[PDB]
């Protein structure tokens, strides 16, 4: 059960703080400086540096992400993730651990043999240091034009004592023997341009002076140069303390590593304290060159640092991340298919709720921000979508990541979608729900329905549809023509058009009477099932009217699927007025 | 869709970095120093401080959390969250926005009238500065033994310009008139120990000198003392930049605010950049006294800072958070029930997978760690459960929060069919098809071949060659159809009437021995444009009774629907 803390307050605790000591066993845990070492970088510069360039990114979704899954990726899921990363713009991708996993070996073989690797992309493979594993790693990459061989071994104080029971020389030799084998194997495969990355695994549990010693010894074996640099990757394998301390450690390593001009300094933070993004950002300001992570923070336990958050955290402060996030929903859907794990509702940039506003005062402030941008754009003769984003409560324009701001209205088990379906049998398409909620913004079930009817169902001006004759060709792929009687602002008139179906025909007919309806989307569903059966149709259109253009939804309801579609078009035109 | 970045690399971009410029509109966004101001702090000290005591916590789950939910808390869920917060050890709890919401007003009344507030807990209520709203707030707290009245107004450069259209003096007067009204109402409600909190809302988009001026001016009205302090709560209403810059802001405020001994400096970070936890911790090292957050990071958009993460981040480094997390599963189950939102699988400390090791190598190292602990413990006559935790890959003993270490040893139909073929299958069709596919992993290319072979290709027993639709002109009139079909290869005419073309065609099929009833029907466009293709999905009961899906694809809404009926009839057989 949960036990209310009841111990004494600390000595010195202010009288305005009535908190009590808990009975958690805090004595089983020590401050970082005692667990590992004191890191004091008094002359640090990272606090005074603002990031002004994207780092070199490396995506490790196919390895660190993959092996953290409940269900590891099938061959199809691996290819889909790899193609997604390539398409987004990543140029270094860790594709697996091929010497430890036959499925990973076969994946690396498949991408090499089927020419799936672009010429500006370098695949990365992880291996432990045992000589036969290193050999198998090189075998896996046979025929690659280029590849990064990432070898690692654990250097932490704790692992040296309880896992390896070894001294400093012994654990360093594991790494330098690995490096020696890498040099020897690279000489055997002259057809591939080999590059190396070494990680002192569990770096954040390792003395910095020892980390430097091991990395330097590995570097002497590899003998990197400015034109062929080595990657030293410094993982927060477990995130052990606050991100400022990790940043201090990176700045120290960046200053003190030998042959620094021949080093690409790489960060690999995990999220055990929930501050992986902060560790990466402050560490990059501290002199790192490269960051390893996963899309949406997948990876061992709490995950690797989120590459989406890091990239969009640049974008939103005016630095190009050099990765495309223009359609974050596509990225999300692909990630969820590949990982079989959802992106949380509140995940930065991608989560369901992150461009939502529930508060009336927030919604009002957002509309004022939006209105003022449009006014300044009209004045300067510019597209508002190209102007400086100046909107309270929305860090970015959701349209810049392919999303839409959502002003959610509460209905007095609730919510517009749910009640529309239960009370009126309509399944509103998601973008319709958002549009309609914005109409309501500018509520009881009755009020909701009444607003829906006056907006989408009732209007009869400027366009009313009386009747029509549909002449559909009998044969597949044939033309449908329509003649319709309509009232335009009260006045009966006859219109004509043709199209691949009655919807298209009707749309084309209305163009001659001054309504340009460019159909963007369309959905239909049944309501009920017999002689009482009806169809509900929803049409999204960019509409322009004679005597500017607006994207709007129309709704139509009718016993015929054809007539419901036509009613929806009329509904859209009248919304646009 | 996603387009690979293809613009020129930056000048001076290193040879070893081949990344290209994206086409994202970065020029719509400015560095923080330009959007707001540069950092004013000389000789910061927060980078040299390690937290060594717990802050004063305030939980805003019942307000910031609650108002951010799609399903807001019932009165029962509210009491449950309140009691949870009390039992865990929280002493300040923001219980609502009662002047804006009758449900919050009724809840405040309820916990006061029922005598539900322990002697060491102070409730906190949120209000805007309008005088009528302050009155209503005090009415809600009538009879409270003590209460924090938290009043706020927005101070940021942006909101001053485009929300309020007001200058600095006017915006300061709103806060300061608010404070005066609070002082007035406090004198009219005797006995209650009134306490105040002021937030310059959107603080992170506000000039620091100005934020200081407003707070100082509010404080002059309230006249707090060291025994009766005021809370100045400085929110990252939007998280706008890196946590070090927030922390520099906090340290600056802590050093420059007037009457500092009579101020509890409070942080209220949101998570827009994923760094609220970091902002809080560095902010606390910067000299803040107090932190407002929600359990498991609930709240507007990306949420308020996570109280669980902050508290257990102290525990795991040897500092008592003064809050009990001994049973994090109870905490989580209650939070999930109250918020009706899940804790993510990877959420620090509480998520499903955070104490799981799938890697054989990690499992081995974990076991070596636990064994050496058991050796040191047998040798010292101690329980291992009281010994220093020393286990690779596990920052804490999962038992210390009621959990356990777990050494652990789905075709994607919807996604593949929508992504590769433009088809959004109705949920029940997804199920039907993905069981037919388990029976054959199947590649995407293999999956499509099977979809086509079941839904699109068959032409027996029913093939539809062509048809004439005679649609009623007027609404509500009849539609007739005449179609040329083949039954088991045999050309035959069928004909029928109904309320639309789809009904007419199903009734027509009755004459030929197929009794079809439309149970469900869905249709969607397959591209943009006033001409593109339609996908239709029909679920029908079909005798010569099996209930089956059909799929039709065609340039016309009408024809796609008819093909979907044919598809269904052929699956039935
Ligand atoms: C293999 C190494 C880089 C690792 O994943 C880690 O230390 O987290
Ligand atoms: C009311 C204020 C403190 C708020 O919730 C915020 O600024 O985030
Ligand atoms: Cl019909
Ligand atoms: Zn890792
Ligand atoms: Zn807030």
């Amino acid at each position: 059960t949960i036990v209310k803390p009841a111990g004494p307050p600390r000595v010195g605790q202010p009288s305005w703080n009535p908190q009590r000591a808990s009975s958690m066993p805090v004595n089983r845990y020590r401050p970082f400086a005692e667990e590992v070492e004191p890191i004091r970088l008094r002359n640090r510069t990272w606090p005074d540096r603002v990031i002004d360039r994207a780092p070199l990114w490396c995506a490790v979704d196919l390895r660190d992400g993959n092996q953290a899954l409940i269900d590891p990726m099938s061959p199809a899921r691996k290819r889909r993730m790899f193609d997604l990363l390539v398409r987004m713009g990543y140029k270094e991708i860790e594709v697996g651990f091929p010497s430890a996993s036959q499925t990973d070996f076969d994946f690396v073989r498949e991408i090499i043999e089927q020419g799936a690797i672009p010429d500006d992309v370098t695949i990365q493979v992880l291996t432990q240091c045992r000589p036969e594993l290193i050999e198998r790693t090189f075998q896996a990459c046979s025929g690659a034009p280029r590849a990064i061989v990432h070898f690692y071994n654990s250097t932490s104080i704790l692992q040296r004592r309880v896992v390896f029971r070894a001294n400093r020389a012994e654990v360093q030799a594991i790494a330098t023997d690995g490096a020696r084998k890498c040099v020897e194997q690279a000489a055997k495969y002259p057809g591939t341009q080999w590059r190396f990355e070494y990680s002192p695994e569990s770096y954040t549990g390792t003395e910095l002076e020892y980390a430097k010693q091991v990395c330097d010894a590995v570097g002497e074996v590899i003998a990197p140069t400015p034109e062929r640099p080595i990657i030293f990757n410094l993982p927060a394998t477990v995130e052990m303390t606050t991100p400022n301390v990790y940043a201090d450690s990176i700045e120290w390593m960046s200053r003190n590593l030998a042959n620094r001009e021949s080093v690409i300094l790489s960060l690999h933070p995990h999220n055990d304290r929930g501050t992986a993004v902060a560790a990466a950002e402050l560490g990059f300001a501290a002199g790192a060159d490269r960051i390893e992570g996963c899309l949406f923070g997948n990876g061992e336990r709490t995950g690797n640092v989120c590459l989406v958050t890091l990239g969009l955290n640049l974008f939103s402060r005016g630095v190009d991340p050099q990765i495309d996030f223009s359609n974050i929903d596509e990225i999300r859907r692909t990630v969820e298919y590949c990982n079989q794990l959802p992106v949380h509702e509140r995940h930065p940039y991608g989560g369901d709720l992150v461009y939502t506003a529930f508060s009336g005062s927030h919604q009002d402030a957002i509309n004022k921000g939006l209105d003022a941008m449009k006014l300044d754009a009209d004045a300067a003769d510019c597209d508002v979508d190209d102007m400086l984003w100046q909107v309270p409560y929305l860090p970015i324009d959701p349209r810049d990541v392919g999303r839409t701001y959502e002003a959610v209205i509460r209905v007095n088990k609730g919510g517009v979608a749910y009640i529309m379906k239960t009370d009126h049998g309509l399944s509103l398409p998601r973008r319709l729900q958002i549009e309609f909620s914005q109409v309501i913004q500018k509520v009881s079930p009755k009020e909701m329905w009444d607003a829906f009817a006056e907006e989408y169902l009732a209007p009869v001006r400027p366009l009313e549809r009386i009747r029509q004759h549909v002449d559909a060709a009998d044969d597949d792929g044939g033309t449908t023509s329509i003649t319709a009687t309509v009232k335009i602002n009260g006045v009966e008139t006859e219109i004509s058009g043709s199209g691949n179906g009655p919807l298209a025909a009707f749309v084309h007919a209305l163009a001659d009477v001054g309504f340009d309806v460019a159909v963007l989307d369309y959905y239909e569903h049944a309501m009920s099932a017999g002689d009482d059966a009806q169809a509900a149709a929803y049409v999204e259109a960019s509409v322009t009217i004679a005597s500017t253009s607006k994207t709007v939804w129309g709704v139509g309801i009718a016993p015929s699927i054809t007539t419901a579609s036509l009613r929806a078009v009329v509904s859209a035109v009248n919304r646009a007025a």
